[PDB]
């Protein structure tokens, strides 16, 4: 049975960039519910309780039709919120590690250029979705926009970082001012965590 | 140039079912934006500036590809928000007009049965979307769920009423408790307006 991972920090630890109430609801209501709903679907097909969230996402078309959609949405949700919590950290002096910084500069023109493109893709999401940094099988980086809780695992890629652009992520403190939310979010991005995932790809 | 119609009632008029702040922002920021965005997409195409939001939606596939998506989304948005404001009114005593009442009973089992199925479809929306009551060429009724600002004009149907299930519609007062928002919304549904649209279909 999958379980809601605790946040690596307190509900009020990302203030003022993300408000405490949101963080608490975002985790204990929105994320919790993806877990609950994933759990209930897999209970009908227990042989799938032994799969990782990621191998579920990558094998959607082999799951029974009955639950395929629930899983795509809810495993997607669980996975995507898990990454989101884990690549944020209480506001720390920005230091980008060399390996990740160099790759960003090589790919986009500079750090600022990547931030701009990422910010812009996030501003341009229509409806509920996410904006990712992701690597392909060959460690090539791209910025990816997705709808719902779809994600790059589905297109055979390795997610490195992501921002939640569902309105629930920012409405209580920013209402419609999503760009202000995106700009604030950079202050709690944990580059160290992003580096870790990058590095692990070898 | 398309314009933002004013609300048919005060910003505080749907309290406590819909809060004033939401109404202000939902209208002056979110709705305004679909208008502004629609206008900007049409700037290069004076031949299309003469068309109604509805004939734009009906002609998506024939529009220039450059703007097809922006129009779908922003005409969709304009149209859908416009109906939404206009099918709400300050909370009064429920009176459902006979023609509409009879059709609902004939189609669903009873009024309560229709409210249940409608409420349920709205509760089960994944992501950003809307739930509609809609009529076909023959005034047969159905409940339709859509994603984004997609809408039943796209399937050749006549929209009668709709509820906005984007999170911005309800997050400030209900946060994650969408069912509570759905339940409260029935109190300000203007059945007379719904009847009027039904009646017009002959
Ligand atoms: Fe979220
Ligand atoms: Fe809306």
């Amino acid at each position: 049975k999958h379980e809601l991972p605790p946040l690596p920090y307190a509900y009020n630890a990302l203030e003022p960039f993300i408000d405490a109430k949101t963080l608490e609801i975002h985790h204990t209501k929105h994320h919790q519910s993806y877990v609950d709903k994933l759990n209930a679907a897999l209970e009908k097909y227990p042989d799938l309780q032994d799969k990782t969230v990621e191998e579920l996402i990558k094998s959607l078309n082999e799951l029974p039709e009955e639950i395929r959609t629930t899983v795509r949405n809810n495993a997607g949700g669980h996975f995507s919120h898990t990454l989101y919590w884990n690549i944020m950290n209480p506001a720390t002096q920005e230091y980008i590690p060399e390996e990740l910084g160099n790759a960003l500069v090589e790919t986009f023109g500079s750090i600022i250029a990547f931030k701009e493109q990422f910010s812009k893709a996030a501003a341009n999401i229509f409806g509920s979705g996410w904006v990712w940094l992701a690597a392909d099988a060959n460690k090539k980086l791209k910025i990816v926009s997705t709808t719902g809780h779809d994600n790059p695992l589905m297109t055979g890629d390795a997610p490195l970082m992501v921002i939640d652009i569902w309105e629930h992520a920012y409405y209580l403190h920013y209402q419609n001012r999503r760009p202000e939310y995106i700009e604030n979010w950079w202050n709690v991005l944990d580059w160290k965590a992003v580096e870790e995932r990058y590095n692990a790809l070898g």
